[PDB]
């Protein structure tokens, strides 16, 4: 996969889909998830409700309502807990949806951490992203330029 990292508002991404780091209940909550809910509109939560509870590590696809993307891929990274193995699974699953749907571009919400070491999380996600096809471009979208630079450094290390 082609891998990018930029500073930005993920709700303004102009590509095929955004990957939303989710709870297994698929309830859109605070922060970025709340931006997606507000800008996208109620239809997103409504489809999430219809899909229902999923397993941690799995992903679910909904429409994106009024957002400038076509889909939101909800990757469930937390539920009734305790995981680095969980981030890997949710990342793998989200990328599988992107392939199945035949997407060319997706953005990840840079929440995936979950009290785990952030550098460790960046590393495991990069590993799964690299296994995705080169027909797919994956953009990590970061709230801060500092967060963006941390992702760039991890891709270098490596």
């Amino acid at each position: 996969a082609r891998i990018r990292d930029v500073q930005g508002d993920i709700t303004e991404f102009q590509g095929d889909a955004i990957v939303n780091a989710a709870n297994n209940y698929l309830k859109l909550g605070a922060g970025v998830a709340g931006a997606i809910l507000r800008k996208g509109g109620p239809s997103i939560q409504e489809e999430c409700d219809r899909i229902g509870k999923i397993r941690v590590g799995e992903a679910a696809v909904t429409g994106a309502g009024n957002l400038p993307v076509r889909y939101v891929i909800h990757a469930a990274v937390l539920g009734d807990e305790p995981s680095l193995e969980t981030v890997r699974k949710a990342t793998k699953s989200a990328l599988e949806k992107a392939v199945e749907l035949g997407l060319k571009t997706v953005a990840f919400t840079a929440a995936w951490v979950g009290g785990l070491p952030a550098e460790a999380v960046l590393r495991v996600m990069l590993e799964e992203i690299k296994k995705a096809p080169d027909t797919l471009e994956v953009t990590g979208v970061h709230g801060t330029e500092k967060s963006a630079e941390a992702a760039r450094r991890a891709r270098l290390e490596h």
